[PDB]
Parts: structure tokens; C-alpha cells; sequence
């Protein structure tokens, strides 16, 4: 089997992407944030504290003939940005882009933090990291991908995120029309439960390539590119007036600037992030200070190849017995 679903930016900044997902019988379609940096499929629901729901579409398990309470199971997750959610668990039928999993754990939120409430466009998350990170207790549950894997034509999914435009998540096949040149594959460590890999270096604008190993994660659920302070300083030094602002919470730059590109290495291959992809616009409405899309990972504890990086590539998440990651230009 295969699946193919369009993913759409939630706003004009590409802060996140939503993909429609069918849950239950008859189908209830919720727009979920596919997150290769976590491993829980959770939704706003009829059980979510009413004051914490503000415009989201909810899953109502009582209206699904295929929903079953997973008795005794609870979940609770905290994300890198400090947001969180928790609740109980149902199993139900879940379909993405025509690919159906029966018996998928659907984690029903009883509580969500303010960041989730305030984002009316995101009805929940669909985790695509390794199932070892799943938070369901006392019986850990599998991700949608892990459940689907055996049925897939090939044990892969691909992320093709757009810049200020829709893109695609495919399951079970590689669309050879969706990228240019060849796909370069690179080793993955699953030791921390992430799609963790080592970039071979970087360049700033038209500058020379610096060969240096940068360990990080491919994370569709993180907006920006978080890299070591040395690398980030080298980038922003090429933008007149750019500075790190503790009051704002990272590097800002004059909105009048033209940003240089940023290149990262995948083996001997190179992925170029255009400068425009690094512009996250005014820090506050009407400001002439703009927020940068490349930020320091210092104090996160891990480098993160988030959407800023991934949307410059066609990315293969290869879940074969020895997982790997593939990157192609597009």
C-alpha cells in the first residue's frame, strides 16, 4: 500500500504545516501537525477542557463505531518549546492520504497548554519519530508509520515541504518526479529516538564550504534551523546590523536586509537554503526588526534541522531495518 497527502503551511511564515487525517468511522477529518521529532498521535477531542479549545476541530470518539477506549492508558508530553498536552487513549482507524491503519492509538487530550489553544489551525500532532519515544503508559504505543510499515510497498515516508506553498507527505514510495538530481543517503542513529544524523558541514552565501561534522535531528515539527553558536555567528556576521537579542530571544536583523543563502552538507552533496527561507518577518507587527530563521542550539542540547532546512529538500525517512535519511535538491 501507499498514501499521499498534501501538507499546507498554517500561516504566511510557514510556522508549521498541517495535513488532513481521517480518524474513526464515519471519518472525522482533523488537521494534524506531522512531527518527525516526536512519537505521539494526539488530538483535540470531546474530552479536552472546554476553556482550552479555541477553534480547533475535535475528535469525538463516542461518534466513531470503531473507537475503543484503551483501558488504563494515559499519556503526557512536553515539547522543546515548552508546550505540553496530556490525556487518555483510544484505538481507532486512522487514514492518511488513502493509507489506512486499524487499531492506531489515538491519544485524546484532556489538557493542552496555551500555545496549542492559541493555534486554532492545529487540531493535534502526528508523531513520526521512533516509537521508543511514545509517551503512553503503562503500555507504550506505536506510531502511525510503525503500524503501517509492514503493509507499505517500501518502508519509507517522504517529506516535501513547501516554501510559502503546499507540499506533500508520501508513505510507502519515493516520487521520482518530486526532486532533481539524485538522493544522497546518510546514516541515522536511533539511540535518542530521533531521526538523528551528521551533516558534513556548511557554507554561508557564496562562501567556501567548511567541512565539519554537525550531529542533529531531522524535525518537521520544529519551525527553524538550530545549529551550534559558532555556525550561527558565522552566518549572521554576513548580515549588516544583525545581532543576538536576549530580549527578543535570538538573532534579529534589519528588515531592509537581503539575506544570504545557507548550505548544509549531506555526505558529499549540498542542500542550499535560499536567503528568503531564513526571513521570519517583523518581531512584532510593524517593527523594522526581523526574526532570523537560523538560531543557536546552545542550551537546547541538540541541533535541529527544522522546517527552514527541510523545506529546501526532498527528504526520505527510510525505516528499513537499518534506518537512513535521504536528501535531494528539488
Amino acid at each position: 500500500s501507499t498514501g499521499s497527502a498534501t501538507t499546507t503551511p498554517i500561516d504566511s511564515l510557514d510556522d508549521a504545516y498541517i495535513t488532513p487525517v481521517q480518524i474513526g468511522t464515519p471519518a472525522q477529518t482533523l488537521n494534524l501537525d506531522f512531527d518527525t521529532g516526536s512519537s505521539d498521535l494526539w488530538v483535540f477531542s470531546s474530552e479536552t477542557t472546554a476553556s482550552e479549545v479555541d477553534g480547533q476541530t475535535i475528535y469525538t470518539p463516542s461518534k466513531s463505531t470503531t473507537a475503543k477506549l484503551l483501558s488504563g492508558a494515559t499519556w503526557s508530553i512536553s515539547y522543546g518549546d515548552g508546550s505540553s498536552s496530556s490525556g487518555d487513549v483510544y484505538t481507532d482507524t486512522v487514514s492518511v492520504g488513502g493509507l489506512t491503519v486499524t487499531g492506531q492509538a489515538v491519544e485524546s487530550a484532556k489538557k493542552v497548554s496555551s500555545s496549542f489553544t492559541e493555534d486554532s489551525t492545529i487540531d493535534g500532532l502526528l508523531g513520526l519519530a521512533f516509537s521508543t519515544l511514545n509517551t503512553v503508559s503503562p503500555t507504550q504505543q506505536k506510531t502511525f508509520f510503525d503500524n503501517a510499515k509492514a503493509s507499505l510497498d517500501s518502508p519509507v515516508f517522504t517529506a516535501d515541504l513547501g516554501y510559502h506553498a503546499p507540499g506533500t507527505y508520501n508513505f510507502g514510495f519515493i516520487d521520482t518526479t518530486a526532486y532533481t538530481g539524485s538522493i544522497t543517503y546518510t546514516a541515522v542513529s536511533t539511540k535518542q529516538g530521533f531521526w538523528e544524523w551528521t551533516s558534513t558541514g556548511y557554507a554561508v552565501g557564496s562562501g567556501t564550504f567548511k567541512s565539519t561534522s554537525i550531529d542533529g535531528i531531522a524535525d518537521t515539527g520544529t519551525t527553524l534551523l538550530y545549529l551550534p553558536a559558532t555556525v550561527v555567528s558565522a552566518y549572521w556576521a554576513q548580515v549588516s546590523g544583525a545581532k543576538s537579542s536576549s530580549s527578543v530571544g535570538g538573532y534579529v536583523f534589519p528588515c531592509s536586509a537581503t539575506l544570504p543563502s545557507f548550505t548544509f552538507g549531506v555526505g558529499s552533496a549540498r542542500i542550499v537554503i535560499p536567503g528568503d527561507y531564513i526571513d521570519f518577518g517583523p518581531i512584532s507587527t510593524g517593527s523594522s526588526s526581523c526574526f532570523g530563521g537560523i538560531q543557536s542550539s546552545a542550551g537546547i542540547g541538540i541541533n535541529i534541522f527544522g522546517d527552514v532546512a527541510l523545506k529546501a529538500a526532498f527528504v526520505v525517512f527510510n525505516g528499513a531495518t537499518t534506518p537512513t535519511l535521504g536528501f535531494a535538491s528539488k
